[PDB]
């Protein structure tokens, strides 16, 4: 029915695309591939300064961290500017939340620590919210390149939502860490073309996007409507057909994330 349209999508972009909206009391539950396994990418990045805030007091967000130009392995435009410097916990989380920025995502899975640089830690913080699907292996940009059919590295459009879920809506951080994470995703810089391109300008939306190889575009937000009511929206894309080289495509995001809209209206 509105599978009619999100498959009419993939027809149009030659992808596979994954939706999960989760119920709330008024409205149904979206799904479309909504269990199917789809890489993080970037969208990790969210949950993942949530692992940092929870383990961590406040005061843990002024720790300096130094870093070399060899640790510099993916897109990083903040931290490219502060090899010399280095930057606090917390503008890494800023970096990691709002630009998107991969080395800075690596140094809070350091800081998370343990095995495979931090992933089994992340992972693990990812089960204390109940979901135990997702998993993340590598660090940046290993993450992004694993190919089809591998299970490292992925999420589900449904799991990812839910996670989301509580840590924006729910009691996943205390009031104040939350708003934390509420507002890096508030004004974060990455997800323009994506699902808040689809939604009306009077809709609220914050976003952390992902993308990586096989043209894998994803965009995980939370979006309030003109009334001020929250709905989770999952959108999760890949081209693999295409081989590793699969361009991504935010014009199929921001397609779908309409026609989400124009259900949840
Ligand atoms: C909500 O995002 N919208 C963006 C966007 O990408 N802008 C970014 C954003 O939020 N930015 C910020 C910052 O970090 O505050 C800044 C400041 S970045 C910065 N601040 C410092 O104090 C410093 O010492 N050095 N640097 C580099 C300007 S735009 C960029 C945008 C760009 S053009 C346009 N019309 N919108």
């Amino acid at each position: 029915d509105l599978a009619d349209r999100f498959a009419e999508l993939e027809r149009r972009y030659d992808a596979r695309l994954g939706v999960y909206v989760p119920a709330t009391g008024t409205t149904a539950a979206i799904e479309y591939r909504a269990d199917e396994r789809f890489a993080f990418c970037s969208t990790f990045k969210a949950p993942l300064v949530a692992a940092v805030l929870h383990q961590n007091p406040l005061t843990h967000l002024d720790k300096l961290i130094t870093y070399t130009s060899d640790d510099i392995r993916s897109i990083s435009p903040v931290a490219q500017q502060h090899v010399q410097t280095g930057m606090t916990i917390g503008q890494l989380c800023d970096a990691a939340i709002r630009y998107s920025d991969g080395t800075a995502a690596n140094l809070l899975l350091a800081d998370l620590g343990g095995p495979g640089g931090g992933t089994a830690a992340f992972t693990g913080y990812l089960r204390s919210l109940g979901d135990t699907v997702s998993r993340l292996d590598a660090e940046e940009p290993e993450l992004n390149r694993d190919p089809p059919g591998d299970e490292r590295d992925t999420t589900t459009p449904h799991a990812i939502a839910l996670v989301l879920q509580q840590l924006v809506l729910g009691n996943a951080l205390p009031p104040d860490k939350r708003a934390l994470l509420t507002d890096w995703m508030a004004r974060n810089t990455t997800g323009a073309k994506r699902i808040r391109a689809g939604f009306p300008a009077d809709w609220k939306v914050i976003d952390k996007t992902g993308t990586g190889d096989y043209g894998r575009a994803n965009d995980i937000a939370v979006v309030w409507s003109p009334t001020g009511v929250p709905y989770v929206v999952a959108v999760m894309s890949d081209r693999a057909g295409g081989g590793y080289d699969a361009e991504p495509r935010e014009a199929l995001l921001a397609e779908a994330a309409t026609c989400v809209a124009g259900v949840l209206a």
